[PDB]
């Protein structure tokens, strides 16, 4: 378990409050990442307000690949998760803004019409102390 508790005042540019706005509600993964580029890509998906989870979980909606040909691709690929590339997440955060995964879809058909209604998020402490 962890306590929620913080104050203190941030500088008034965009902070990850924005950022955190952009990915509310996602999930990825990371897989074939060494640092420093792997801590780099982490904080920035945090950041978008996704989850970064050490493996594929059950609540896992995309995974972050870093070239095909891989374990964890094939995994989560009969699955039926979202297999996608790092530059959805590099561009995410370099443009602080949502871009659609499915441009850079690394597997899959197509999306299938699979949209969400109402999600649950949490984590009111983007600081990984």
């Amino acid at each position: 378990g962890s306590s929620g508790s913080s104050g203190e005042p941030r500088r008034p540019r965009a902070g990850p409050e924005e950022l955190g706005k952009i990915l509310q509600g996602v999930v990825v993964v990371l897989s074939g990442f060494q640092n420093p580029f792997r801590s780099e890509l982490r904080d920035k998906a945090l950041e978008l307000g996704a989850k970064y989870r050490p493996d594929w979980t059950r609540d896992s909606t995309h995974l972050i690949c870093a070239f095909a040909n891989t374990p964890k691709y094939s995994q989560v690929l009969g699955l039926g998760g979202r297999i996608v590339r790092k530059e959805w997440v590099l561009d995410c955060h370099r443009m602080r803004r949502r871009l659609p995964s499915q441009r850079y879809l690394m597997a899959g058909p197509g999306s299938s019409s699979e949209e969400d209604e109402a999600s649950h998020s949490g984590g009111s402490g983007p600081s990984s102390g």
